[PDB]
């Protein structure tokens, strides 16, 4: 029976989100749906792998860590090991989100979060988000992975340009306008007060743009 633990977060002041997140291996799984700043579930199998969390609030500035204790390690053999990470974050609260994944599977929805500012590495894995919201503001999101895939649905509803650079694999890009050198962007972009600058980069995988 791995182990499993709820970590629940309250604002205590905090007017925006900082969440940094260091996750070694595994399933990290963000949506929102929470009251309070952040809820989460945590399960893993491994004593080593309990997440540490560390909340401050400087000068309104909720800064939210959660790491996975680094395995400076040789060898981790994955079968029959489990850990995975099920965040429910607040969704009227401004927030940046950056996350460290080492190798594992990331999915998040982040359609309904007052997001502002996404930073996500990925060694060996997966990437599927949504980013599909109706922001009220500007927002900056970059991406590097890699070896692995990417998925990104964006908004219809506002303008969005996106850099997609690979090494080796594809862009797949069905229903953006292309623009020369690695740029795509949709027909709200330059028209719209609001738009998601995108910048997506891997290594060896696939680039997956999607409308929603
Ligand atoms: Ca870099």
């Amino acid at each position: 029976k791995p182990k499993e633990e709820i970590k629940i977060v309250e604002p205590n002041g905090a007017e925006k989100t900082k969440l940094n997140l260091n996750f070694g291996v595994g399933k990290l799984n963000i949506s929102g749906n929470e009251e309070k700043l952040m809820k989460g579930k945590f399960i893993y199998s491994e004593n080593e792998w309990k997440p540490e969390i560390k909340y401050e609030v400087k000068d309104k500035d909720g800064e939210l860590e959660i790491s996975q204790p680094g395995l400076k390690s040789g060898n981790v053999s994955l079968n029959n090991k489990r850990n995975e990470w099920n965040i429910n974050l607040n969704e009227k609260i401004p927030t940046e989100i950056k996350l460290s994944l080492g190798t594992g599977e990331f999915k998040a929805d982040l359609s309904k979060i007052n997001l502002k500012e996404l930073n996500v590495g990925m060694g060996v894995g997966k990437v599927d988000l949504d980013i599909s919201g109706n922001y009220k503001n500007n927002v900056k999101v970059n991406i590097e992975g890699g070896v692995g895939e990417a998925t990104v649905y964006l908004p219809k509803s506002i303008g969005v340009k996106i850099k997609a650079e690979k090494g080796v694999g594809a862009v797949n890009a069905n229903g953006f306008i292309v623009e020369g050198e690695n740029i795509y962007k949709n027909s709200q972009y330059g028209k719209s007060k609001n738009s998601i600058e995108v910048n997506i980069e891997a290594g060896v995988g696939a680039i997956n743009i999607k409308q929603k």
